[PDB]
């Protein structure tokens, strides 16, 4: 009924092989530091890994990270994917160096690497995604809109099998990077330390004096006098009572948030994938710093 996507390890590669891909991504992150006014590519990589995974539909098992479909024009040109071509171009040179890794494995590993190199938590990662044909490419319109409320958010995330806790944990990724008018019709960062992974998102949410205003794209965003912004969907996290108590927990405990994020992020990246019992356990990569590199 539902497609079945069995993870298949890239023939004859082990942990050490993947650690080398990780280290290559990481060294390039370190080196190409001028991107987006010195934010670096970390944030776009995280967003890339979420977008390739977010097309999943728990109803017929289509979409998700498995197929590396983002490589196809249809998904690549998804209006909701605007600005991701930058993460793509960053990974190409890497793919050329390690041509045996599948796309889905590379795209998703980029996300893990960025998080960990940006001082976030360790995210267990599993290999085995297999490139699928251009015809398995999901139609556009499965990624969420930003101009909605808590109800939309809850409903949406339900398609990916995420509960309230998972939704709020994952959204704390908004501490990274920023909106770009040209990409999404939103402009501004969510906080100050946008290339370091912290619970800043939650603090800003609770602590700033947010003003609803329209931007130059003629969209409404919540603006703070500190120069930060929140999307309607971000804001909705404090409008819903269930959401708001989680936000509070995270604002209060960065550890808690890190643990929750880690689980939800991995889950997000593994949705739609069946792992045979003989499959290797999830890998935990060392950072550059842990390797002395
Ligand atoms: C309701 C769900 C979400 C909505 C509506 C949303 C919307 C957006 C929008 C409109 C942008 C700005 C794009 C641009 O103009 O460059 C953005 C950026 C970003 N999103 Fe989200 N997002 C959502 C969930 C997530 C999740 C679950 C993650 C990761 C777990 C994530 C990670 C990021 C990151 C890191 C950026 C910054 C990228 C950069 O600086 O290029 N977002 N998101």
């Amino acid at each position: 009924t539902p497609l079945v996507h069995v993870a298949s390890v890239e023939k004859g590669r082990s942990y050490e092989d993947f650690q080398k891909v990780y280290n290559a991504i990481a060294l390039k992150l370190r080196e190409d530091d001028e991107y987006d006014n010195y934010i670096g590519y970390g944030p776009v990589l995280v967003r890339l890994a979420w977008h390739i995974s977010g097309t999943w539909d728990k109803h017929d098992n289509t979409g998700g990270s498995y197929g590396g479909t983002y490589r196809f024009k249809k998904e690549f040109n998804d209006p909701s994917n605007a600005g991701l071509q930058n993460g793509f171009k960053f990974l190409e040179p890497i793919h050329k160096e390690f041509p045996w890794i599948s796309s889905g494995d590379l795209f998703s590993l980029g996300g893990v690497t960025a998080v960990q190199e940006m001082q976030g938590p360790k995210i267990p990662w599993r290999c085995g995604r297999v490139d699928t044909p251009e015809d398995t490419t999901p139609d556009n319109g499965r990624l969420p809109d930003a101009d909605k409320d808590a109800g939309y958010v809850r409903t949406f995330f339900q398609r990916l099998n995420m509960n309230d806790r998972e939704v709020v944990a994952l959204m704390g990724a908004h501490a990274l990077g920023k909106t770009h008018l040209k990409n999404s019709g939103y402009e501004g960062p969510w906080g100050a330390a946008n290339n370091v992974f912290t619970n800043e998102f939650y603090l800003n949410l609770l602590n700033e004096d947010w003003k609803l205003e329209k931007n130059d794209a003629n969209n409404e965003q919540w603006d703070s006098k500190s120069g930060y912004m929140m999307l309607p969907t971000d804001y909705s996290l404090i409008q819903d009572p269930k959401y708001l108590s989680i936000v509070k927990e995270y604002a209060n405990d960065q550890d808690k948030f890190f643990k929750d994020f880690s689980k939800a992020f991995e889950k997000l990246l593994e949705n739609g994938i069946t792992f045979p019992k003989d499959a290797p356990s999830p890998f935990i990569f060392k950072t550059l710093e842990e390797q002395g590199l």
